[PDB]
């Protein structure tokens, strides 16, 4: 709240008004002001700085833009000086007219001084006398001289871009500094103001155009000001920024400048001719690399003590921001700073990545790399990254190829990184290496289950096991020909070609067992908890860890993503309903009803309602509203323990499972019943004592429009019509005992169902007959799901592994795989194994 | 203990703040300004000079920084003049504007003089007038038609590197000489103040580089 008074002296200061479209940056000008407040009296300077476009002015006319900080503190009126950049003979004329300025009364002498000093002396006789507590504050600022001029002893403070030019002058001085960021909640509010309507009215696309934005409040309104002539062009910017070139974005403002790149050039012409070269070589650096500064020294070929101080030049020119993380420096830049670069440097570029590779060369070689340099995590990670903007091929078959290369990189970095190299890989070389690269994936899906633990078997024995031949394998016969000579007793394996139907990937998150795992809603990711209960959260098809999460109370019973993978709850045997954020991987929403363990916990399918249906040991349900702390309801029905819980395509409906088999189709609208198919449908006229065989479901199956459930027990699949309350399918499983699992398909009306003792048959739905056999997990299997694409399925297992699998792979027959027991009796040169039909004998 | 009102005649003199890492030398403090007292009328010159960066100047701001000797003693307030080196033309800029300094009134001439003596009869007259009690610092100096510029017959002391410099000058002259030493104790005190730590806690390294 601006009190008239305050804008009569600000008017009379000439600071500008704010912008129509701003907005409060409450803890940052709090923290200015407080802090401004500090030199109560005795000269004083204040320094303001941030990369270019961080609201570095409007923060020095919004601090003084308040009453309290300025009334009582400021008896002298304030004075806003607006420097920018200057010769020496252009930065005369400001202070005469300064002089101007503050004489209003003119009684001092009309004739103005043709001398700095002169200057500087009525300013600060001024200062002293005609405006006793008077604040000067000033724009920009690039040069010592400029503030050794107006260093009256009267407290000014500066605004700028380098932090190094209030170094010359003398008295305390203190520096409140900007990062470039902002607020989500807050461009979202100034987006708002520019297109002006209710911030939900707000488009899809809005929201990751300011990701783009990185808080640059200037792209926000370079962009905001933008779309105020064409509303109709939203997506079109928003692919503009996803291209990352700011020559498109134009807009004519208060602000000094076209855009956000026409800001950067600025801001790099300054630096002495000798810095200037280098800030280019700078350009290499990856957009978020916190790179240790001896990868620095090497590509400078300079010594480390000088290094750092070239670089603290920059720091201080606002070209590359400081980490004072320990001994360590890591430097690294703004998503905008290193999109300048690319923008401007880029020709260079390519051909500078190769200058650094052969400096690496000059010193260490990759053979050469330890594990106690600093500098070499970085080497790894992103050495792999150089070589491929070389455009060099054939050292990139040096390099990445290098078998005992991926054995280091595994030792500390895991095999998930590499790859993710890979895949950048291929585009880089050659089609017919490709296959190179597809045999060593190959070679990898056997690394992941068991490769990581720390007796890192020799891989060079383990190694001969491919088959076929490609690169990989020629490389491990001669080096088994290589160690045999000398010894190592390797066993030579003659069967290959006859057995193993190899699974495309293998994962072991967790030392301790599985419990339970989900597919993102977008398929891109899956989370796996465990016995441990910690969840671990990871990316599939680069395999690499993406997510770690220190722990949850109690042993995890199961884990689920948001509708829209924005949030991810945790059901535990505590009763702590942990829905932790799925980005920030912090904790969010937070829940407790069940007078026992939880059986199962899921968001609502709709994007709309917010609602966690949660069954438990106690029976009851929980309908929790997302939305509230409370449950929204409490639902009891189930005679016994909830199975297994999932919400309906309609999500007015609520559909639950129980070991009494019976589905329970609630109407959750009404908080009440509705519908509740009994599930006796599995007769069997046994001379069994009891009555009609009391079916218990398991898995909560779905159609693919989810309007029927699918279900299994015992031995017999059904397919529900939940919403005529009938029967309708029912699939027979193999032979009879009871399912301890089941997995419907959506796709080709499959069923991968885990029968008894990890009996994982591929069967068919409603043409009720098998598909094929899945052999190949150990410790009776622990679970299955298929991907929300349905091309393919993660395997959860007893053993502590997750198995990936194609779709298109199970159909086809594989009778192979011997039975588990057998007799073998050896009459010489040749061995016979005793073996059992896989039908019959 | 700064008085406020120190500050404020300070102020108006011009002299620099001392820098906010500083170490007071009380001894040296003290004698520049029992002696300064010394020339408690009559013109007189005071000569202060050290090889480069012994604490030459920050003494000479110290010195008036305190009320007692200032107060009682000089009625008249303090100018500063960072006289530097100079060239016959360079040297004539200054005096002009030490004239627009002094004469805050305006009721001399709007005119300035343009020879160099003319400027020395505006110091001379203002000082013998305008401030009856003031003493004029003077920063640097390296050859003497300079300081026959400033030579007022008014107390003007200046601060240097040569001490042949008022040789020129007539009038009672002392000398007060800045050997570059400084304590092994109070360096220490100085580098904790860089640093921003306990003494002790201060490393091992640091006590073998102050030597
Ligand atoms: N509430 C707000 N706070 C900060 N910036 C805002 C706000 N609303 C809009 N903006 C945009 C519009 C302005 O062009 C810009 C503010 O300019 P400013 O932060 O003073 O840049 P600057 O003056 O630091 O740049 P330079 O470093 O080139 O001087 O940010
Ligand atoms: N308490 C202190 N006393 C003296 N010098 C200090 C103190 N604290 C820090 N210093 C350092 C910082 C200053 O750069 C320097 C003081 O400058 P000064 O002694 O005036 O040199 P000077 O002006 O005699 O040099 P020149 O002969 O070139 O004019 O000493
Ligand atoms: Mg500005
Ligand atoms: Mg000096």
């Amino acid at each position: 709240g601006i009190t008239s008074y305050v804008r009569t002296v600000l008017c009379e200061g000439g600071v500008p008004q704010r912008p129509v479209v701003f907005v409060t940056r409450k803890k940052l000008v709090n923290a200015i002001q407080q802090k401004l407040s500090k030199l109560k009296g005795e000269p004083g300077w204040v320094t303001i700085h941030g990369m270019a476009g961080c609201g570095k002015s409007v923060l020095a006319a919004e601090a003084v833009r308040d009453h309290s900080l300025l009334e009582g503190c400021f008896p002298g009126g304030v004075h806003w000086v607006s420097v920018g950049k200057q010769d020496k003979s252009g930065l005369l004329m400001k202070l005469q007219n300064l002089c101007t300025r503050l004489d209003q009364d003119e009684s001092f002498s009309q004739r103005l001084p043709l001398n700095i000093e002169e200057a500087k002396d009525r300013l600060r006789i001024l200062m002293l006398r005609k405006h006793p507590r008077s604040l000067l504050i000033l724009d920009d600022v690039w040069d010592s001289w400029v503030l050794k001029a107006f260093d009256s002893q009267c407290q000014i403070l500066l605004t700028t871009r380098d932090k190094s030019v209030t170094d010359s002058v003398m008295g305390p001085k203190y520096v409140v500094p900007v990062e470039s960021s902002l607020g989500k909640e807050k461009g979202l509010e100034i987006l708002s103001l520019f297109v002006n309507m209710k911030k939900a009215d707000l488009p899809e696309q809005a929201h990751s155009i300011i990701k783009e934005c990185k808080g640059s409040p200037l792209v926000v309104s370079l962009i905001g000001a933008l779309l105020r002539d064409f509303p109709n062009r939203w997506e079109y910017y928003l692919k503009q920024l996803q291209n990352k070139q700011f020559k498109r974005i134009r807009k004519s403002s208060s602000y000094d400048y076209e855009a956000l790149d026409e800001a950067m050039s600025i801001s790099v012409e300054m630096l002495r001719e000798d810095i200037k070269d280098y800030y280019t070589d700078l350009s290499i650096l990856q957009k978020d690399v916190k790179v240790p500064t001896k990868v620095l020294c090497i590509l400078w070929d300079m010594e480390t003590e000088e290094v750092e101080d070239i670089l603290q030049e920059f720091v201080n020119k606002s070209l590359l921001f400081c980490d004072r993380n320990g001994k360590s420096f890591r430097y690294y830049l703004h998503d905008l700073q290193v999109d300048f670069l690319t923008e401007k440097n880029c020709s260079q570029l390519q051909d500078l990545h190769k200058k650094i590779i052969t400096q690496f060369q000059r010193y260490h070689q990759p053979h050469t790399l330890s594990p106690d340099q600093e500098d070499c995590m970085y080497w790894y990670n992103f050495l792999a990254y150089h070589m491929a903007s070389a455009k060099m091929h054939k050292e990139l078959c040096a390099l990445m190829f290098s078998l005992d290369w991926i054995k280091a990189k595994t030792e500390l970095v895991g095999p998930a990184h590499l790859i993710h190299e890979f895949v950048e890989y291929r585009h880089i070389l050659d089609e017919k290496d490709c296959a190179v690269s597809e045999n060593f994936q190959e070679f990898l899906s056997l690394n992941g289950h068991l490769l990581g633990r720390q007796p890192f078997p020799n891989i060079v024995q383990l190694g001969l096991c491919e088959p076929e031949t490609s690169e990989v394998y020629q490389q491990a016969k001669l080096q088994a020909k290589q160690e045999v000579d000398n010894g190592m007793l390797y066993l030579e394996w003659i069967n290959k070609k006859n057995i193993t139907n190899l699974s495309r990937l293998v994962v072991r998150p967790h030392t301790d067992a599985v419990y339970h795992a989900c597919f993102s809603e977008d398929g891109q990711r899956i989370a796996s908890c465990g016995a441990d209960k910690t969840l671990q959260v990871f990316k599939a098809e680069t395999g690499e860890k993406l997510l770690e999460i220190k722990a949850h109370e109690d042993e995890v019973l199961c884990c689920a993503f948001s509708t829209d993978d924005r949030f991810i709850a945790t059901c535990s045997v505590d009763k702590k309903v942990k829905i932790w954020n799925s980005m920030t991987g912090e904790l969010v929403h937070t829940y407790d009803e069940h007078s026992e363990q939880v059986n199962c916990c899921h968001f609502t399918n709709s994007s709309h309602h917010l609602l966690l249906a949660t069954g438990s040991s106690d029976c009851f349900l929980k309908l929790w509203d997302l939305n509230q702390k409370e449950c929204r309801n409490t639902m009891f029905g189930h005679t016994n323990s909830v199975n297994h819980c999932r919400f309906s395509p309609d999500d007015k409906l609520l559909a639950s499972c129980s070991a009494d088999g019976t589905l329970k189709l609630w109407d959750a609208t009404s908080a009440n019943e509705r519908k509740s198919i009994n599930v006796k449908q599995f007769f069997l006229n046994l001379e069994d004592p009891q009555e009609d065989m009391e079916v218990i479901v398991k898995c909560c199956s779905w159609s693919a429009d989810g309007a029927r459930i699918m279900v299994a027990a015992k031995n017999k699949i059904f397919l529900f019509d939940i919403h005529t309350s009938g029967l309708l399918g029912e699939i027979h499983t193999g032979h009879h005992s009871t399912i301890q699992y089941c997995d419907f398909s959506p796709q080709n009306h499959l069923a991968v169902v885990a029968l008894s003792q990890y009996c994982v048959e591929l069967w068919n739905t409603d043409s009720r007959s098998k598909v094929a056999d899945c052999r190949g997990h150990l410790s009776w299997v622990h679970g299955v799901m298929f991907s929300p694409d349905g091309s393919s399925f993660l395997t959860s297992s007893d053993d502590q592994t997750i198995r990936l699998w194609e779709t298109k792979k199970v159909c086809k027959n594989s009778a192979v795989m011997l039975k588990q027991e057998v007799d073998v009796v050896f009459q010489e040169n040749e061995v016979m194994v005793l073996a059992v039909d896989h039908i019959r004998r």
